[PDB]
């Protein structure tokens, strides 16, 4: 448009002008009405950081509902055309039918941008209502691959010619006997890379390092999938060890030592390393894991994992610390400088248009997008007066409900706090 | 045919004698500590409950490095050959490799015998330290499809000779172009199937029937995973209304009734089903469900999903009521009668041999076994003792150092408590 500049990249490194121009996209659901509010309060934190010398220049972009309301098509070419020459983007919550349907829009956008890293951070905002008894223990960063996976969406269903052919490929040229019931089976297929797993891994122990962040877990259900889950595993290891050894202390490195000089001089190494400084690369399998997060979450400050098992993970640790309705996502390509910041919820149609939607989501995650314009000032903003807003207790419905002695405001109007509180 | 007798079964029933040979693996690491106190504590009950009328004859088996060092191989065909002929048999851990190696041998014995459903009931005992703060919420039973899913074990790794006709196969005659890294990717397989999934979904329905739960909850990814989780989900809501219909009461005939006759009529018919005492069948995505049973545990009852949910689900639950140390585990064909015990996982490894790990577990998973066996007074016996020894603070370490003033036994000594303690 007219007003605004776009932002360029250079070797993958953003050049981000005074005036950028952001796409959005609205979202389905309570999308608009979050948007509203989410919008406002990003712009109040720019103008006060800043004081007028920096501004953003919305842009919107269709996809969803209004989308196929709009030009018969559900995730226009145009949108991602935009969002590539843009190169970052936020937005709402879009819907997903399940068992059917056209593939999720949210994933067609990862995987067309090539959106390789899912980041999601997840901390306690004192004063939100929590299910466990020390939800502050929880300050962690998931790294989720997003690229590959099941999320491939390489799948043949039971009576296709398709599952047929894949199956007697599988039972005459490879020997298969282990498939249960194949006259009746659906078939999904589950590709993991050591490209994919590298790039994943690199872009989290870069993170661990910027961030003064004591360890990277690798997290993995590797024992009963060796050749994809096991793998990452190992790649993962191999990537820590190649590319930062002279940072990083592995697990990898513990058990050559374990097995060489027997165990009280690996765990007199990792302490010495720990004491050096030296960021320690471990892993924990993933059922394990999801049991560790809830007793011994301290443990934990940087994960890295596959596609699956960081959507479990993500969601499992943002419902710990109360953070369901809240919590911020990114979906980046740290080659290509290309990045959309979401809503990590759904769409919540029952309150559509009703402006009592918790923006919170969408606030936090253009907090990220601040961060990765470099815009930490203004983004620093917006996490102070979130902490004192939320402490208050002014709050959206949602919150109130399990608060005592809250003040339940509107949507619109929780945005409104959150400015007069940035000051 | 000497002193202890075969079980033997009739049309799916079993014909147990009263004195039982029942076939055990000890395990590794530290399940010959965890077994010396279980197998005492099973024949207390069995002994108490029945005045010396029953008596359980134990009959070792080899599987794991147990087996290795004595014949060359890690699951003898006669272990599979004794637990097969003897129907029912207990036991401890049994360590997979990660990455390579051999294929799980806990895997190995359920499919071996088709012990399609793992059942795993998590429920709260007073006095057990949690990190939630109402772990008395959560009262669940986990019925776990326990055949096939990616623990098929189909997967080929990068490389590979196999890697490169499946990838090939896939890019070139199934059209298959979203693979982003075809050149280094390991590629896992998985089946999810019709007859699986009814033989599972039965087998829960059966068990809420039976045991007067009010729901039956269908978990998956489908929104992800279409043809696979999206059909298990679809499998189980057909099976609930062609063999329940009467009994139950479903989502998808809450969605009919919406499409037909609107919003009211449906929810006139949902309330009505309520009071009529008809068993509600829903469902839930994974990862919501993985925030669910946090936030809202009470609107769970039976819970029926796929084996890879399945295991992260049990191990999410357990981790709200006490862990691996007390949660238990059956391995059941309901239409053979064949059942393995166990408990969900391993470890504290380096306690092996020290008399210290929790034996609850394994004991807890005794208490199934017993009550496979129709023999409840003595199931009662145990359940009832250990909830009068848990709270009376007297436990092992990895429950004392979690309470506040508990009086610390060793592993062999909580034993000797529950069994004092048996009412």
């Amino acid at each position: 448009m007219a007003q605004g500049e776009k932002i360029t990249v250079s070797n993958g490194v953003l050049n981000v002008p005074n005036n950028p121009i952001i796409p959005f996209i609205e979202g389905d659901g309570t999308g608009p009405d979050i948007w509203n509010a989410a919008s406002k309060v990003l712009e109040a934190a720019v103008e006060k950081a800043y004081k007028g010398e920096k501004k953003i220049t919305w842009k919107e972009v269709y996809a969803g509902e209004k989308a196929y309301n709009k030009t018969g098509e559900w995730l226009p070419a145009e949108t991602l055309d935009v969002i590539r020459e843009y190169f970052i983007a936020i937005k709402g919550p879009l819907t997903t039918p399940v068992g059917g349907g056209i593939r999720s829009l949210n994933v067609a956008l990862r995987q067309e941008l090539d959106l390789f890293v899912c980041l999601r951070p997840v901390r306690y905002f004192t004063g939100v209502p929590s299910p466990v008894k020390r939800p502050e223990d929880t300050d962690m960063v998931i790294f989720r691959e997003n690229t590959e996976d099941i999320y491939a969406g390489i799948e043949y269903a039971k009576g296709s010619e398709e599952v047929q052919k894949l199956i007697s490929f599988l039972q005459n040229e490879l020997n298969v006997n282990k498939i249960r019931f194949p006259e009746t089976s659906g078939i999904g297929i589950k590709p993991v890379s050591e490209e994919g797993t590298s790039r994943l891994v690199r872009a989290a122990i870069d993170y661990a390092i910027e961030h003064g962040r004591k360890s990277v877990t690798l997290v993995h259900k590797g024992n009963i999938m060796k050749f994809t889950e096991g793998a990452f595993k190992n790649w993962g290891y191999e990537l820590a060890e190649k590319e930062y050894g002279d940072k990083v202390f592995t697990w990898a490195q513990y058990d050559r030592i374990a097995e060489e000089q027997g165990k009280d001089a690996a765990n007199k190494a990792q302490s010495e390393a720990e004491a050096a400084g030296k960021i320690i690369i471990k892993d924990s399998i993933a059922d394990i894991f999801l049991q560790q997060i809830l007793t011994r979450p301290n443990e934990f400050d940087v994960v890295a994992t596959m596609n699956l098992n960081g959507d479990y993970i993500s969601d499992a640790l943002a419902a710990q610390v109360g953070g369901i309705g809240i919590a911020p996502g990114a979906n980046i390509n740290y080659e290509t400088g290309h990045a959309i910041f979401e809503a990590t919820h759904g769409t919540a149609p029952k309150y559509a248009g009703l402006d009592k939607v918790n923006p919170s989501s969408v606030i936090l995650s253009g907090v990220l997008l601040l961060e990765h314009l470099g815009w930490n000032e203004a983004a620093d903003l917006v996490i102070k007066s979130m902490e004192k807003t939320i402490a208050s207790k002014v709050v959206t419905y949602d919150f109130a409900r399990l608060m005592d002695g809250a003040t339940e405001v509107k949507c619109s109007e929780f945005g409104e706090e959150l400015i007069k509180n940035m000051d």
